[PDB]
């Protein structure tokens, strides 16, 4: 039977006619033509005889998936389905350009992957480096062509097989898109591994419009060998992460894992949830990555995320090379709800909402960070966590503005004494920042705002308490080593009546010509003997810098009243005019708001 | 013709060969194999003879859809398409585990539903309870297995057929995912019903990563019989609702319908639009639902939503059982634009942006709600709506912070007199909250901040007006029954010059040792006869609590000037030193800012 | 061979049997039936003989795509795939109802387009108007039926072919959905054109639930002929744009292009990135578009966007017709990070974060704009850009509230002198707005807040500097032509000690009965000769409006002290009681905070 032979052969479908819904106005097609409108891994997952091979732990599907990608690429692109209901194992490295990146699969432009099933790494990869999907087409990224219009999506899973790193110097990634333009990962679960990154977008600023959306990243650090982990590394502009879920359960992740890094301009991290990580996001301009999009990381957004972390939520940085200086500016951090998870004090990296960090080599004098707006966020750390701050300011800062946040942690501004001595400019802490009381009574020997810096200039710190904490040493303290100029420092009187110290200037810095300061203090006064209007003067002479002061105490006397307001004198005394109904020298102790130029 | 018989039989496609795009490197497949890569309801919507049955109002498609789900489940999962261009009717209950939930269809793990057509409930369900899709596999949820990786998506519709409830005690749901992990509904329109919920995620904290995105919910309450409605009920952590649309047209919905409830930690409600509902979202930790994820609802986000409602936007709550206490903390409500739709005063539940509500049995002394941040929202209620407040504070509150909102409604803080007497702690109303003027001139006999509580502690109320309203009785009023301690209460002077009362303390609570207060008042003063510096004293003796006061009035005199500032005396008089150019007893009425410890 | 003939004919697939995965419980189907579950352009892209035609620059695919849409529509809807790996060219106009709109393709209800390949306009369209996809079904939109449930999505591209406009009066659009309900565009790249709009949603308020998500719009303006461009025009309620990318490279776009317009209630623009445009979004209620959804545009959201623009970020407007008055209210602008790109001063439309604009004919006295909340945004303009303002207030304003923003540009509030004279009501500029220092030293002859208005009422301007700028003429200036009443104007003293002018009232408006003002000034005082308590009086008589004043200077004297606080006298002098330790007339120059009713 000749016709039988033709129909049963691989060309059979090309001899069965078809017309859509019997529409005589439709194209006269062959069944093969219609089936050709889709493509799956099954169309390439065959032995050399063309007989299909079933996937499984005993089968390496790499070559077949590569063949599919290669073939679809040469036809101008399309979408390859990785079928649901099966697990497809990868058990060897790819070859060519991706070899230099320990690549398994090479992605190609215009070839999308619809992962509905599961992709799983075989034991071959135990203790070895790997990059599962690689978009570079040359071992030297600088010589690589671009990856364009490559989208990975579906309800499927990329499982890294649980293998630990073999050595800390190794690198592992899920999707390394390369010099990627209009590439994305959507809907995929990345799980069960010990990797450096799950997804990297771009290369040294080369790339654009790359996005990670609605993905899950689960348990991607599992050993002490893993040197560092950032789940999504965004290294091209006009790119970002949205509506993802990141979770770690390993102890090690709490010390080394960060959910996202934003390294280029016009990048974002929004609407995501993080649990079990050390850090939320690094927002940094590394000068070594400035080739593709310039040396300025601007228009950076971290918004509307939810996190439980053990270290720092947002870490800001910038650094230089011999010929390039990195700059970070125009950043917004807003609408995030973040808490330091339960842990012993000092058992993980210092808890912080914002960290101004030193560069990779520890340099704290190379940063150019400014025009950062931190607003409308909530931060919480349990009362026992001494190492928790709204901002750990450890390197030079050229500007950061805090407005309308709620910070409930040990410190508001902090830098460790005897460590770095940052130069701080344009730090603005608005009075609308609400300071929570979880750490009330835990602050013996501590300063709420601990200004351990070389210098502070053009800065504003408006301290507003909302409950008492009589355990703290001071609300704000400037060591003698910290220069302060052209700045405004105020401590609102509410909840401070019983505090011994409110603002402390160990170098008498509040006397600066362009320092604007106000804070409460207790002052002893005596008067002359005169009946009628009579001056009261301070006993002490430590007020030569005071422009005015006013009473914060009642006067429990009938026969006299001290002045409501005071100026100073050349010798450093305060002086005001009170009233003696009857004559006599008076002596009183009063709580005063001391003011300088405000 | 033997070959003809084989080809025309159901095994025919298994005898037609195919090779993708004639690629000799591709798998030699049978047409049947390629068609097997997809599956639709048509593959199971047949009579016992295997002859296809057309769907319609006269056909019950339930058994066929169940057969499809069951079959795909046993093959490890996949996606079943519910074809476009047809309406598929359901007209009977399912059986087994879902029977205890009035279930129609039982969902199974890894089996997704791509609903492109319409699913419609037949009259069989009129006046009866139903749950359209159920993920539980046992009548007892505590004994049920988990539903994993189940996604419902598409451009289709679930139509509840418009049937009213038969009785208020009945329950109705669209998708009850059960103990659901990685389940979602995306893109679907749920419409035309009288239901309790459209979608429930999780069960008593069991579940994770469940999401409702880009769905529409239209007219899901239509009768007086419906007891309660919440469109999406989120009862598992790490789950949420994003970019949905909720609309009701029925009068009944304005009294009973809420768009979302968030019941577990790390849940969110963002970027959605609501119209015609009573309420926006309940954000509550019910102790009875604490089994799967603990008794703390933390990291709760309500952000960037748009709403027109008739009752309350966000309702906060927590309650206890005999052995479990619920806690709600670490909540952020921000970026929402909300208005109370046009309605007569008192014709719907009391209008509010935030409501601190009593539990289901009316208890107002069981709540543990704190660390709530409400910032950057806009709220509006038409001028006639007496029952409108920024916050209705009706049950115990342990903390809530308001910063940088615009509230344009009748009351800022309100609790009805003669009802509950909440214990309020850590209520912070920052001065940056802008109080709109829509209700100006409508406040006869009313207090803008009506502090009808048992006690207020560690709280801040900084009242800042932005226009005049001389109709109000006071800006803030504390009844004698309200204890006040360790708190800051201030009324800015702007727009208050002509107000008879600014802050009113009916129990003289402003005299508290740790109360920090300032507000304007008019005070009559007289002076002694002395030429030169001369004291002025208040006629009245109601100022024993005042630490200082200063003039808010000009002095229209040449021959004397009253003091700019004043202290007090033991008898409760104010006293200051003014100046008589010429002697004579003086008498003046002055507007003063009265201050205590500020 | 009869059977061969049947199988090879277009009816062949209808004679090959199939049963899903050989399941005897599945439907006995024909291969044709299964293939009929999907449909693509290939099923209609054939010559009259039914022989397929390959697409290309030489082939007009319009008629074939229209045939596909028409056919699928008549079957109750479905999704037509536009295949990947091919470019489909359109080279002629459609006919019928869409002819009046220069339409190419007519969309139909329930017919979705999955664009995976590329759609490209042929040279036929060079210099001509066109609307690529049109949802109207009648040349007269008022007589058109509705377009419902039409979704365009995929990884594909709509390329406008780079053709310039032939004339400025022409119009061009990508997708004009018409009276559109539940329509959307998702994932598509629109590129390479000179168009008026890329996408229009709704028609004069008719429509609902239309969304543009995850789309890219690249280089859609390229000539001087193009009169105006707005990429997405939202003209139906309950609709919006989310997570899109907009980029222009042409010089012309910097002068005429806007990314989005929001024209109806309950609309939004969120999470998008814009580069190279003149403007971000117009948020306007045009009375001429009030038919479908009323004359009020309320619940308008512009949130969490990132932009580099050359003109104005958000432009607010409303206008009237003979019988309809437009109103704009209940708007929120928050979480946006925006910068004016590098450009010469005055080389593009005046840089602004918010612009209150005149109507299309230049009218500035027809607007009804109120209840606008601008919070938590960051705005930056390089130092050379004189024409940069937080708000350019050029038309009547009934309310706008600014809280917790960071504005780093030349002006905070600005209107050009000698142009319009707006009536301003309910403008609130909270003290929590942080004023950046990029323009410090560039403000010679300029007023930071330049209040060039006819009148200001019920407004608040709380100026808070965060660094010095001694170049500016004043912090705030009211010309004599600007009435001011029932308003609060304050200038915080920090960074102002060396300023010659702080607040300037050229018409002495600070003396108003209901004006609440405070600002620093230098005042010369002399005293009487009296030993002991002694009055000091100002030499000048310009303080008849001052209610109190206090010292902002130290007293570098031992023998006397001036008063800490002052009142006034009828003749306009300040007066206070100081102290002469030793007698003698004293003369001092002091910096004072002058206060009126605050
Ligand atoms: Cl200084
Ligand atoms: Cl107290
Ligand atoms: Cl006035």
């Amino acid at each position: 039977d000749q016709f039988r032979a033709i129909i049963e052969s691989p060309e059979g479908a090309g001899h069965v006619g078809y017309q859509y819904r019997r529409n005589t106005g439709s194209t006269m097609r062959m069944v093969s033509d219609v089936l050709d409108e889709r493509v799956s891994l099954w169309d390439f997952h065959c032995d050399p005889s063309g007989n299909v091979i079933q996937p499984g732990p005993n089968v390496d599907s790499r070559q077949y998936l590569q063949a599919a990608i290669d073939y679809v690429s040469s036809n101008g692109g399309g979408t390859i389905t990785i079928p649901a209901g099966y697990t497809w194992y990868l058990g060897s490295y790819g070859v060519g350009g991706i070899a230099g990146h320990s690549g398994i699969i090479q992605l190609r432009s215009n070839v999308n992957l619809n992962i509905e099933g599961r992709i799983h790494l075989s034991p071959f990869f135990d203790l070895k480096p790997f990059q599962v999907f690689v978009g570079f087409d040359n071992g030297d990224p600088a010589s690589s062509g671009n990856l364009e219009n490559c989208h990975i999506y579906g309800h499927g899973v990329v499982d890294f097989g649980g293998y630990e790193f073999g050595a800390s110097s190794q690198l592992r990634n899920g999707v390394a898109f390369g010099r990627s333009y209009n590439c994305s990962v959507t809907g995929i679960t990345f799980q069960n591994g010990d990797v450096t990154w799950a997804i990297t977008l771009g290369w040294n600023g080369y790339g654009s419009n790359c996005y990670v959306r609605k993905c899950r990243f689960i348990n991607l650090v599992n050993s002490s060998v893993n040197a560092d982990h950032s789940t999504v590394y965004v290294n091209c502009p006009y790119s970002g992460v949205e509506s993802c879920y990141f979770s770690m359960s390993s102890s090690f992740a709490r010390n080394i894992a960060c959910s996202v890094e934003l390294h280029q301009h016009d990048t974002f991290y929004r609407g995501s949830t993080v649990n079990g990580y050390c850090r939320g996001a690094y927002v940094v301009m590394h000068a070594a990555e400035a080739a593709g999009a310039g040396s300025y990381a601007y228009n950076m957004q971290v918004e509307n995320n939810i996190a439980v972390i053990y270290g720092q939520f947002v870490i800001l940085g910038s650094d230089v090379t011999a010929t390039v200086s990195g700059h970070l500016n125009d950043v917004i951090v807003s609408g995030n709800i973040v808490s330091i998870g339960e842990r012993a004090a000092f058992s993980a990296p210092f808890g912080a909402f914002i960290d101004i960090g030193p560069d990779n080599s520890g340099a704290s004098n190379v940063q150019d960070i400014q025009r950062v707006l931190v607003t409308g966020n909530s931060f919480y750390a349990p009362a026992n966590i001494t190492d928790s701050a709204a901002i750990t300011l450890r390197a030079n800062l050229n500007g950061c503005t805090f407005i309308a946040n709620n910070f409930d942690c040990r410190y508001m501004v902090y830098n460790a004494p005897g460590t770095t001595s940052p130069v701080v400019q344009n730090l603005v802490w608005d009075k609308s920042n609400v300071i929570g009381g979880t750490h009330a009574n835990q602050r013996a020997g501590q300063n709420l705002f601990d200004m351990q810096f070389a210098s502070v200039v053009n800065s504003t710190i408006e301290v507003q308490l909302s409950c008492e904490d009589l355990s703290m040493f001071s609300c704000i303290l400037f060591p003698a080593s910290c220069q302060l100029s052209y700045s405004k420092i105020t401590v609102d009187s509410a909840w401070t009546k019983s505090m011994s110290n409110t603002a402390v200037f160990e170098g008498n810095q509040q006397a600066g010509a362009n320092v604007y300061v106000s804070y409460p203090a207790t002052v002893n006064l005596t008067s002359y003997n005169t009946q009628g209007a009579v001056p009261f003067f301070s006993t002490d002479t430590n007020y030569a810098w005071v422009t005015s002061a006013y009473s914060l105490s009642i006067n429990e006397n009938l026969d006299f009243s001290p002045p409501a307001t005071y100026t100073n004198k050349a010798n450093g005394q305060l002086v005001g005019v009170g009233y003696n109904e009857i004559g006599g020298v008076r002596s009183v102790s009063v709580r005063l708001m001391l003011q300088r130029q405000v």
